[PDB]
């Protein structure tokens, strides 16, 4: 019951990674990085034709529960990866030269929720000493300024930054996998909803990457490649003056491993209908971000 232009529940999503894989066995495969609070395997995907030691990209979506449009951009991306390699020149030489990591859904145990019991939960769902208010935000929860600027102390509050950093399962299996695979990872790119920028370090301070200069002349091209297939308007820059700090990004601890290309997007829309955005949407915006993500991967094997 998979469809690339509905939103799938995780029963489905998980039937889908299992599928995509078992179809295209010799340009994909698929490794459980871990597992979540609740015990469900944290699935990645490996897209490429398989070399010796080739640099990569690592993608995720679905930090966040109820972003839908996030969960939805990684099973878009993969099916055009397959779909058009060996078929278009540039992907073609995409998976060629470099792997893809694509972990479609980091925050299961929150997507579940949002199915089965609350549309707008955010967070992860592991328990909390001392009170009834459950759960982590996963995007403080990363050893970057942790749990300083725009982040919680209180676990009752959205943006909780946790027990300790990656206190969580799901964000010490992330960590735990970028760090054991840190000479091949050459960016990371990360996928949320809405309010359509580019965002890139710092976030947890108001001070500037040593690469700024660069990084704002990437977004810049990356959003104008965007916006040429519907005319969709992104904004772009440094995360803590771009929309607000937020200190224990995974952006910013993925740079200061030394991933020097390291972005967070915003996808669709700008708050008409939020993260409710509507099901006839999910595949222009999907086409028009592949724009951007073709676009920055070209770039870095320009410069590895
Ligand atoms: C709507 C977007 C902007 C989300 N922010 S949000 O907490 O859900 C939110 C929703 C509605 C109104 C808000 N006012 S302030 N935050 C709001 P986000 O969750 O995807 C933003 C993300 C985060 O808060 O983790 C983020 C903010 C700043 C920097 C970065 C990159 N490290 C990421
Ligand atoms: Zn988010």
């Amino acid at each position: 019951g998979h469809s690339y232009e509905k939103y799938n529940n995780w029963e489905t999503i998980e039937a889908w990674t299992k599928q995509v894989t078992s179809e295209n066995p010799d340009l994909i495969s698929r490794t459980a990085i871990g597992t979540t609070f609740l015990g469900n395997n944290i699935y990645l995907l490996k897209v490429g034709k398989p070399g010796p030691n080739k640099p990569a990209i690592f993608m995720d979506c679905g930090f966040h529960a109820r972003e839908w449009i996030s969960h939805a951009f990684c099973q878009w991306f993969v099916r055009e990866a397959v779909l058009t390699y060996g078929y278009e020149s540039h992907m073609t030489e995409f998976l060629n030269k470099l792997d893809f990591y694509v972990l479609p859904v980091l925050n299961i145990d929150g997507y579940i929720y949002t199915w089965t019991k609350n549309r707008m939960w955010r967070k992860t769902r592991s328990t909390n000493a001392g009170t009834t208010c459950i759960g982590t935000d996963p995007n403080r929860n990363f050893d970057a300024g942790w749990c300083t600027t725009g982040a919680s102390t209180d676990p009752c509050d959205e943006t909780y930054c946790g027990s300790a950093a990656e206190s969580e399962k799901e964000t010490k299996a992330l960590a735990d996998f970028i760090r054991n695979n840190l000479s091949s990872i050459k960016a990371y790119l990360t996928i949320h909803s809405y309010s359509q920028m580019i965002l890139y370090p710092y976030s947890y301070d108001y001070k500037l990457p040593e690469n700024n200069a660069e990084l704002n002349n990437l977004a810049k091209a990356a959003v104008k490649e965007l916006a040429t297939l519907y005319g969709t308007k992104y904004t772009y820059g440094p995360g803590a003056t771009t929309i607000y700090p937020a200190a224990g990004g995974s952006d910013d601890w993925a740079y200061d491993q030394g991933i020097k290309y390291s972005f967070t997007f915003e996808l669709r829309d700008k708050g008409r209908y939020g993260f409710i955005l509507p099901e006839s949407q999910i595949q222009a915006t999907c086409e028009e971000t592949m724009l951007a993500i073709k676009y920055v991967t070209n770039y870095v094997l320009g410069h590895l």
